[PDB]
């Protein structure tokens, strides 16, 4: 990730060797990114860990439905409908991991009409702190069946900065 | 300021020295505030040296005329007319510094119903560099006659927060 400073990429070295590293399945394509975020990592999980509600730190997305009585575990589902004019229409995706307290948590596509199959998403915070500074980097990577790795990053890309925009506007004095 | 870091500081010294230093009149009070803003310190400068739009980087202004044919340079005025429910109505307000090169306006009150008698405040944006990141300080004081600190210290820094909101805005990739 070319925006992190040299420091932020030497304290990730591990992070990203312990969950952002593939075997690569036949045919396909994977990419990591990176945000900072200027608000207290605890505030950022808060967000991205609700899987019921990707439309509050996401883009493109018209609605997302859960079951009645969802509850948020592995293995639970959602059901999106993304905005008109995309290369997509729904999305059926399945909370694969949640770890609150290493701060964790990945999707899988596993149904809709898109052109993503075998999507596969992980998240990860992480805490900075100098002198009086604390501030936020999120890492997302992605791996997907075979422009498909342009779309795939330019919508992380912008989902991340929508999740640093209302991250930064929560953390406000 | 304590939220600046000690780097911060230890950089800002001959910028505090330079332009936030005051001979106290008699029967005043004196503050300075920092703001830290994740944009170019071009972009906070082309935005807060708009003497005749303060209402686009503060908060509470209801309205703000300049005269026809205005033109920006010191001795210029401004008829700000305050939202209400705050102790004030009406400022005219003066331009009394525009340094573009040195990053360094200041304006003082000469008019209004409001109790801010001979307020006058100084404004300066800083460049910070260290690796791959930039990122700017603001630094702003005033001095003003004689809970009057509290409610001007206050103002002052919501304003700041305003600024850095909107320049971070702009600054998104
Ligand atoms: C690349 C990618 C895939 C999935 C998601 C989570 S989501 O936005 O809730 N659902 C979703 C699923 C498939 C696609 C496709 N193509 C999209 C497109 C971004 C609209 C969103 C976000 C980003
Ligand atoms: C403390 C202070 C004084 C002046 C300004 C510039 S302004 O907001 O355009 N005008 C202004 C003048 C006097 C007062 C008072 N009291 C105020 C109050 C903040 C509403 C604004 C901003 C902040």
């Amino acid at each position: 990730p070319s925006e992190l400073t040299p420091e932020e990429r030497s304290e990730l070295k591990n992070s990203i060797a312990e969950f952002h590293t593939y075997q690569l399945d036949p045919g396909s394509c994977s990419s990591l990114h990176a945000q900072r975020i200027h608000a207290p990592p605890e505030l950022v999980w808060s967000i991205v860990r609700r899987f019921d509600k990707p439309q509050t730190y996401k883009h493109f997305i018209k609605s997302c439905s859960v079951e009645q009585n969802f509850e948020m575990r592995v293995g639970c589902t959602r059901d999106v409908i993304v905005i008109s004019g995309l290369p997509a229409n729904t999305s059926t995706e399945r909370l694969d991991i949640l770890d609150d307290e290493r701060r964790v948590t990945g999707f899988s596509i596993i149904g809709g009409e898109h052109r993503l199959t075998n999507y596969k998403s992980v998240t990860t915070v992480h805490r900075f702190e100098k002198e009086n500074r604390i501030w936020t980097v999120v890492l997302e990577s992605y791996v997907v069946d075979m422009d498909t790795r342009m779309f795939a990053d330019t919508v992380v890309k912008l989902n991340l900065q929508k999740l640093a925009t209302v991250a930064e506007a929560m953390a406000r004095n």
